[PDB]
């Protein structure tokens, strides 16, 4: 029994919709332009233009929560610069037991239904019930924001408008700490290095880190600041979050090199260097090793030799 965001009663709401036969619209967080945002995503924008409120029972005939279970490739960032909170949502659904906590089970779009759902975040100091009606920002009968993999699955895209309501507004998200996410999603420790100034068992505490299920995140801090949300050259996104998905040593060459996956959460552009998908480096590992570990997709995931890792990206947070 968390604490009820702005006093609002899930179940009291639920159930005064279905006995009302009507579906939810949300006072707090409405489906206007306000909860958009307020200037690159406001009212008088160009980015907003054509953007319509659709439930995904508007949209399909046969809508899920969730689809094959909750997992990181349900994350697919939008047209929103909050990598940030989405790099920390894909980690979290490495973490079964959190990953429930945030993500209530027991919702969907058929039995009991009433275009209302709730998800619980780290907020305020305490744990905090928060509702939302189902209405998504859509251009052309596609999401504007975060969406799965899966185009019928909707707990992500839910749970976004969720982080945006308690925010004020999407915008309100654009741009952020990966640290503040993986606070609101667990109430945790948080801690970050300067990869430039790697610690020499940096790996080993990602590692452990890894094991315990903890959330790690990292980024790129580029010398241009009048910008923000850029590629390079290696394939790589700057100001842009990315969870670190794994790390594992692999004996190449006839030695032990350390290796770290990462996933943007863009679900798409992958490091092209070594250790990519369909690099030259996995021909010299034994099969087994190399079946095991990587995998030809372009899904935004992909894994790096250690020493490339701390040398490209500038900054790792680890969450508890
Ligand atoms: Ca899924
Ligand atoms: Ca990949």
């Amino acid at each position: 029994n968390a604490i009820k965001y702005l006093g609002q009663d899930y179940e009291n709401l639920r159930a005064r919709c279905l006995q009302n036969g009507v579906l939810f619209q949300d006072d707090a967080f409405p489906p206007v332009s306000h909860s958009l945002g307020f200037k690159e995503l406001g009212p008088n924008s160009s980015k907003t233009y054509g953007i319509k409120w659709k439930r995904p029972t508007e949209l399909l005939s046969n809508p899920q929560f969730i689809v094959d279970g909750a997992t990181r490739t349900d994350i697919c960032q939008g047209a929103l610069g909050d990598s940030w909170l989405l790099a920390a949502i894909a980690s979290l659904t490495l973490n079964e037991t959190i990953l429930h906590r945030v993500v209530p089970y027991g919702q969907s779009f058929q039995e009991g239904y009433a275009g209302i759902f709730h998800f619980q975040l780290w907020q305020f100091g305490e744990w905090v019930d928060v509702v939302v009606d189902d209405l998504l920002p859509t251009k052309d009968g596609k999401l504007v924001f975060v969406h799965s993999a899966q185009g019928n699955e909707f707990w992500s895209a839910l749970l976004e408008k969720a982080y945006a309501k308690v925010n004020g507004s999407y915008e309100a998200l654009s741009g952020g700490c990966t640290s503040e996410a993986f606070e609101d999603f667990t109430g945790g420790v948080t801690e970050w290095y300067d990869l430039q100034k790697a610690p020499s068992d940096l790996y080993q505490i990602i590692l452990k880190a890894l094991e315990r299920g903890s959330l790690l995140g990292c980024s790129i801090n580029i010398s241009d600041i009048r910008d923000l949300e850029a590629i390079t050259f290696k394939n790589l996104v700057r100001g842009h979050a990315y969870s670190v998905t794994d790390a594992k040593q692999v004996t190449y060459q006839g030695q032990r090199v350390n290796l770290i996956r990462m996933r943007n959460p863009w679900g798409e552009v992958e490091w092209k260097g070594p250790w990519s998908d369909n690099s030259y480096e996995w021909n010299k590992v034994d099969p087994y090793e190399r079946e095991q570990l990587r995998v030809k997709m372009e899904d935004g995931e992909f894994w790096m030799s250690f020493r490339d890792f701390i040398r490209e990206f500038t900054k790792l947070e680890i969450c508890n």
